[PDB]
């Protein structure tokens, strides 16, 4: 990736991405609009299970796009599995994708709304021995997708907000220990299902995203301070790190599963 270039400035972003990544035009592409009343229950979707309470966080990353919160995968510690999943799904990182004001930010849509911004957990299958092998299969990741709405602070998000003037700008990168991502779940695990992929390049379809369908709520205050992120580097002329979402995909022949009536 030493050569890429690809971002989400006027010149570099989404729509100019299959030039590099033709897959960007795939069968398989995410984000896509949830369309709540297409959307079929299935009964046979097994219960999801968020498996946290072992998980440890070592370091948040500003990555020029959006920083990193990581977690030692080297062990099945934190894991995602049930659902739709066959097999067990280790946590490697989060990270969310936000906007220039609360109207937008998030990759999903929900009847079109947008939300201001969206969470994603990111899981491989170790199946697959490890994450760069994983995501060359069709079933490789699992990405937890929580959408944010502005409201009221979430506790467990402070942590996350304290730490970013660390790490502003790109290539930053500071300790970040025991941090609890189960501080950032909604109440309901209630989802919508679906064949897909990563949203940014490589845009590799080998996802299978899970988007849980109640937010979270988090203040102005918090959402604000992501705003100020930095998408240049130190000594820079600053680019705020806002609107770092790709917009909704063709479905095409994709079908989108509810795991609640
Ligand atoms: C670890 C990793 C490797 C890679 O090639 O691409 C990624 C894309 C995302 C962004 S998202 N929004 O698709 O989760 C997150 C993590 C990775
Ligand atoms: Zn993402």
């Amino acid at each position: 990736g030493m050569s890429h270039h690809w971002g989400y400035g006027k010149h570099n972003g989404p729509e100019h991405w299959h030039k590099d990544f033709p897959i960007a035009k795939g069968e398989r592409q995410s984000p896509v609009d949830i369309d709540t009343h297409t959307a079929k229950y299935d009964p046979s979707l097994k219960p999801l299970s968020v498996s946290y309470d072992q998980a440890t966080s070592l370091r948040i990353l500003n990555n020029g796009h959006a920083f990193n919160v990581e977690f030692d995968d080297s062990q099945d510690k934190a894991v995602l599995k049930g659902g739709p999943l066959d097999g067990t799904y280790r946590l490697i990182q989060f990270h969310f994708h936000w906007g220039s004001l609360d109207g937008q930010g998030s990759e999903h849509t929900v009847d079109k709304k947008k939300y201001a911004a969206e969470l994603h957990l990111v899981h491989w299958n170790t199946k697959y021995g490890d994450f760069g092998k994983a995501v060359q299969q069709p079933d490789g990741l699992a990405v937890l997708g929580i959408f944010l709405k502005v409201g009221s602070a979430k506790p467990g998000l402070q942590k996350v907000v304290d730490v970013l003037d660390s790490i502003k700008t790109k290539g930053k990168s500071a300790d970040f220990t025991n941090f609890d991502p189960r501080g950032l779940l909604p109440e309901s695990l209630d989802y919508w299902t679906y064949p897909g992929s990563l949203t940014t390049p490589p845009l590799l379809e080998c996802v299978t995203w899970i988007v849980l369908k109640e937010p979270i709520s988090v203040s102005s205050e918090q959402v604000l301070k992501f705003r100020k992120l930095n998408f240049n580097g130190e000594g820079e002329p600053e680019e705020l790190m806002v609107d770092n979402w790709r917009p909704a995909q063709p479905l095409k022949n994709r079908q989108i599963k509810a795991s609640f009536k």
